[PDB]
């Protein structure tokens, strides 16, 4: 059994901070701790900070996302 | 008088990077960063783990406001 496509285009971020029309965060690495761990998921409660949301999404889905880690060396 | 906007959906983010890696994760060393570093949080980068501007295509055809993270020297 085979099947065709069309456009359907679903969003990333469902919904955080939708009234921004692009969402950036920047941040000064001088002012991060010893360690700092970003959602690349969009689906974090302290978004853009990971909370392990990522977990049940790749489950769901069969996603692989994960966070980024800015760390000092060390 | 009332009214929802739904956007939930169970689509996988990344379409297609890096998918023999069961969940992708990057680590760096601050003090290996030069001025400015650019993070994807698309999914749809070409030079993942960083920003390629392919979230402005994404964020055009989805209606997706989704972007970058950055990392930097204090000014
Ligand atoms: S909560 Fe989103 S990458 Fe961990
Ligand atoms: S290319 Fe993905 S956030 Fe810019």
């Amino acid at each position: 059994f085979y099947v065709k496509d069309h456009r359907n285009k679903a969003m990333i971020n469902l919904h955080i901070q939708k009234d921004n029309p692009k969402i950036v965060h920047a941040f000064d690495m001088e002012d991060l701790g010893d360690k700092a761990v970003y959602c690349r998921c969009w689906r974090s409660k302290k978004f853009p900070f990971c909370d392990g949301a990522c977990t049940k999404h790749n489950e769901e889905t069969g996603d692989n996302v994960g966070p980024l880690i800015i760390k000092k060396k060390e």
